[PDB]
């Protein structure tokens, strides 16, 4: 007879902690200006214009024998499209060549590991670079494991904190947050220390309010007509950028090896 | 069309934890007398007269294409001037040759590191000198990193405390507070242990109330007329001093090396 | 350019407090049996079979220049259809000739007003009939006004309670809940005193779980194919009944006049 | 010597409880459409376009011997101008011929006093007209006194509630809020019963976001250049409208006499 079903399951849905850890500022015309005092009063402006993350969704008048209605098919496919768009937004916030965290860090704010593996000394140096209220560490889960191994070899157990239904390792009270959008190439990842906030001259994400078909901040769903085959189309858009108000709000630890192990017994 | 703007960003704005950790006593005529019992009853007085931290701000009838009004230009420039005056006040509280913390410490209250780097033994000795209710440690962020390294080598992880939106390392329950106004010369910094309070014979900051154009405790903004070029001027003033009620309320650890590392692997 | 719009507004949407005041029991096959001890042990069963509240919704491939998408048209029309179905459910719970509250009350549990208008004495008599934990009074808003008038003439102000975002007059601590589904004919309404609950032998509503296209308890939305004109149809169904476990859980005050006024001045 | 001064005092500043009791909806292009189901599904739209409350403020290069700076003169005069603009907004929300509360009430929702003075029976009738979650009563303070007198003659003391630093008489749990913008002509005022909220089909105020020189919701301050006499000008603007989503969200009691007294002794 009847079978109890589920909504479709997507394996690429991640918790996306970075989208909750950041502070989000609305930009009412897509342009953000940061005025920074040049001799630290004259100011030099830096401009941030929001960029589009977009996807076109074509819903068919086809069978799809898991939905039982055209209404449920459109609902589920819109939900999956929105989840994918938000995963892409997180990836872009870390990895964009223009406004990504890894790109907006300066050479004076970037340091290297002393001996490859991420040790407590390297995280201490990172804290020295962002000593004014660091908010979180950002790295790949492999990097979290490597740091935990190095801490265990030194006989130091770091505590954990509870946040967003997750458990986070903290170093000097600062959470270490895992993100799979942080690249791992040749066995090396990065550690990123970030201070967030506009009223403390930190790092803020940017979104555009008041769009057509708005569902989430900056997220727009709009119906782009009907073709000859009765295949309705929807355009889902997310205008995104990231702003660093002061340069000392962001530091990057480079050359973090994630495949080093200690001997015992 | 329109662009969303920011108030100007100053990179030299620090959290200024010392201005919140200290206790502030009002001085109604700029003179503070501390009567201390000579044989520990005859008393010998020590006098503290408030000194001026001042700056003259000239606002122009110029373009400044980031403000959109002469009213917004004056507001932002007054805000930045006040932030700079408070940073200077913190620097003077640490570094003044007359009433600074580093200057008012006695030779009997000043000790040296056993082997250069700041170890738990040195902080323990500092605590022995201020054993009656120490309030906080004060040092440069580099010194915080060096202490953390020495603690990690010894296998001892110090806990952290939450205060003023920050995370502080504590040794024996006493926060270690970072301050960039603590000097670092030749790779050596200082550690300062302080007990604050007037009702416990500690260290108190001094300010003058009831001034012309008062905005913050001891802070005065006054309009010094108009010149021929319609360039209005404002004088911003802060009368400040620091008092140590008892000598054992303040100790300094000297010769703290901040560039020593241990070998591993 | 753009205009900020609203979802459609329906004037017949009522708060439906009765659907929240009642206790709801699931019936897994549409049949409910109440076994009641005949001599108060032999038992005589009373059977309750759930009845269907249904409506067929035809969504068109028409213009409807307030929706901007066929998806938004279907969403809003389904929402309005569900609100109408729940209003009909409340009406049926009060007014059904088989399982309505007014029909299931016995002649021994039904009393009349002493002199037409609803006075505190009549509500006291109603409480005597349901003295074992009465839960709420149910009447038309006109009846609430008439009771308030009679209370004011007697010099007795009844207190109010806060519940479901509303303010309710209480008599002897029992809320008086307004419902427009309570009939008013010839200027006369009814007052209903009800004890709800299955574990206290009260009044429970009945619904069927595990249906096709379930959204709310007992509420099913199903897609009934496509016709030649591409007019999709949805069937929305609600199987409902009401059970009184013991006869003394329900009393009705009859002949309540709502248009009587006192003279003053 | 010095004298302690005050910011200027304006006697027309009222608490403006109505601006806090209402729910405010942003309109991103100045047009609001309310779609209401005609047969209670076809819909008939009602359009609300925001109207401007504006004032031009000319600040002089004059003496004004109470300010001590041109900066303090502009600050205080802008503050007073904004207070006056908000008082005008409250007046317009009550009294506008197009979107005022008194104008948007329908003849079927408007009732008259039984014998002139506002008695508990009249307020009960008003509650019958807005029985679905009334939020507050709105009237002149003279009307509040008249209602209190009529309640005292009947031997009924109404309780009070604490809200926005004020004490409000409640009838049937609904606050009676005083407003001097409610007219009193020929000794007669009005009582207004209002349900507020967009998600309960009530009454919402409308404002425009994202304006030039925004300080408060919908409030814009902009600098309109400099004339020959160096008299700078500012334009302060407030775009405002009021929307009633359902007709039964608003009722008005007419012909309320406020000068009737009872004899005693």
């Amino acid at each position: 007879a009847n079978a109890t079903k589920t909504v479709p399951q997507l394996s690429t849905i991640t918790p996306r902690f970075l989208l909750h850890l950041l502070s989000w500022v609305p930009v009412e015309a897509g342009i953000y200006r940061v005025n920074r005092v040049v001799n630290p009063y004259e100011t030099h402006p830096r401009e941030y214009t929001l960029r589009s993350i977009s996807t076109l969704l074509d819903v068919h008048t086809r069978v799809s024998d898991l939905y039982s209605s055209p209404h449920d098919q459109v609902t589920q496919q819109l939900r999956l499209t929105i989840e994918t768009i938000k995963e892409r937004q997180e990836y872009e916030l870390v990895n964009n060549p223009e406004y990504g965290l890894l790109a907006q860090a300066t050479p004076e704010q970037t340091i290297q590991t002393l001996a490859g593996a991420p040790t407590p000394d390297d995280l201490d140096a990172l804290i020295t670079k962002v000593w004014k209220t660091p908010a979180f560490f950002l790295t790949h889960p492999l990097g979290v494991a490597a740091f935990g191994r190095e801490c265990t070899y030194r006989g130091v157990p770091p505590p954990t904190v509870s946040m967003y239904g997750a458990q986070f390792i903290t170093w000097r009270g600062i959470p270490i947050v895992p993100s799979d959008k942080v690249p791992v190439e040749d066995g090396t990842t990065k550690f990123v220390l970030v201070r967030t906030g506009e009223e403390r001259q930190g790092v803020v994400g940017l979104f555009q309010p008041g769009l057509v078909g708005e569902q989430a901040p900056g997220l727009s769903v709009r119906f782009t007509g009907i073709n000859r085959s009765a295949i309705a189309s929807y355009l889902v858009t997310l205008y995104t950028s990231l702003a660093v108000l002061t340069d000392d709000a962001l530091a990057v630890l480079d050359g973090v090896a994630v495949d080093q192990f200690h001997e015992y017994q």
